[PDB]
């Protein structure tokens, strides 16, 4: 469960995977991309 928005943050990345799992979203940035999982 890898998406695709340029990000230089974790929080850059809680923006488009708290709009898609809702607040149970394990928001990951590795080089400048967004990972969505769940907590």
């Amino acid at each position: 469960t890898i998406i695709n928005v340029k990000c230089t943050s974790p929080k850059q990345c809680s923006k488009p995977c708290k709009e898609l799992y809702g607040s149970s979203a394990g928001a990951k940035c590795m080089n400048g991309k967004c990972k969505c999982y769940n907590n």
